[PDB]
């Protein structure tokens, strides 16, 4: 990948979390900052998932409270690159799990 193409989707996938997270009205209280460029949500029993920009590797990361997923573009999406498994499943199934109610942006 190039410098100039990984800034243009992170650029865009950033957008596409602030949105969705900045939006959410479910019962739940979810909050999401940007700090140094970094994504934190947290969650009202305190975990935490943080999305952060690997520039010289073009990838995307995410930590969870269950792990960290290492993330490529692969076919216009990004995916784990140890298990294949899409940036928003993983996403979606961990808030879930830390909300302990449904966050599904599909």
């Amino acid at each position: 990948m190039n410098d100039s193409e990984f800034h243009r989707l992170a650029d865009q996938l950033w957008l596409t979390i602030e949105e969705r997270l900045d939006d959410w009205d479910g019962d739940s209280d979810i909050d999401c900052e940007i700090n140094g460029g970094v994504l934190t949500i947290t969650f009202e029993n305190g975990s935490k998932i943080i999305i952060n920009r690997q520039e010289p590797l073009h990838q995307v990361w995410l930590a969870t409270k269950q792990g960290g997923y290492h993330f490529d573009l692969k076919g216009d999406e990004w995916i784990c690159d140890r298990s294949g498994e899409t940036f928003w499943d993983l996403l979606e199934q961990a808030a879930t799990q830390q909300a302990g109610e449904t966050v599904s942006f599909r």
